[PDB]
């Protein structure tokens, strides 16, 4: 239907840098991934590191699209795999009527994502 | 005019990895690029490898935008260079009334593309 | 409101390659960044190189979105940091009624940006 763009976001993630940083106590990483997921992903050459990085890139792209938007709580945004966005608590309510498009990708050393927010 | 977004896609392509893989018989590569194009591109430091990778990234971004869309045959989608999309057979008909925006880029080791599908 | 997409652009920038090239007299770089900014950014491991590259990637993404558009003077487009677009002279007038969405990112060796042009 008739829609307007509300926000845009792009994010790049070095997978090797991600693997080094992900397993740290008390971080936003720790609030986002389980201890087991983070240990696994701690091995930069793993498939687990590859995917977790892409999920993190997507979440970041979505945050950028929103933060630059007229809506202004990171544990309220979850990205599941195609990439799906699930929202909770406060933000869920903010964007109840906003359509979220996200796409992710990974190649060798790098993961990337783009997010576009849309509303009538 | 008044439009809604139908799908989004992003894709990253390691050019060196592309050059190694592209020249393989019986692959989707073989259905997409001519034997000559694929041999040329087999040299990772070439300009031919650079461009073929960007064309492949674009095609992939477009596929992602569509696959995640309400439309659900890869030799029916062709990308020509600015990036242009030409469709044939089945998919041509599916997206007869869908507007396709694609953009590509290459820098050193990496090619990238984004695609956005749009419809009233 | 009801909007249609007018153009799309993506751009990738090797930061090390940027640092080598940026400080060159009489170039588009020289028309875009001050001598001081360009000398600073000449050090590839600097934070100044990181940000200038991201600004350059954004400007390029915006140029791509426009060049592929029905509007057809690079010192008329400026990108300021979130990324903001400021236009002058000719192009300012062209896009007076066009909405510009831009997003940028940097990770290690690479900067990236995407731009989307929109109009009723």
């Amino acid at each position: 239907g008739a829609m307007g763009i509300v926000g845009v976001g792009i994010d790049l993630v070095s997978i090797p840098d991600f693997a080094e940083q992900v397993d740290q106590p008390g971080t936003v990483f720790a609030e986002t991934f389980t201890p087991g997921e983070r240990r696994d992903a701690s091995d930069k050459s793993s498939s687990a590191a590859r995917h977790l990085a892409a999920r993190w890139a997507a979440k970041e792209a979505v945050i950028k699209a929103w933060s630059g938007s007229r809506f202004a709580i990171h544990r309220d945004i979850e990205v599941v795999t195609r990439p799906r966005v699930r929202l909770t608590g406060a933000i869920a309510e903010y964007l109840a009527d906003v359509t979220i498009h996200v796409s992710l990708t990974h190649e060798g050393d790098t993961a990337a994502a783009v997010a576009i927010l849309e509303a009538p």
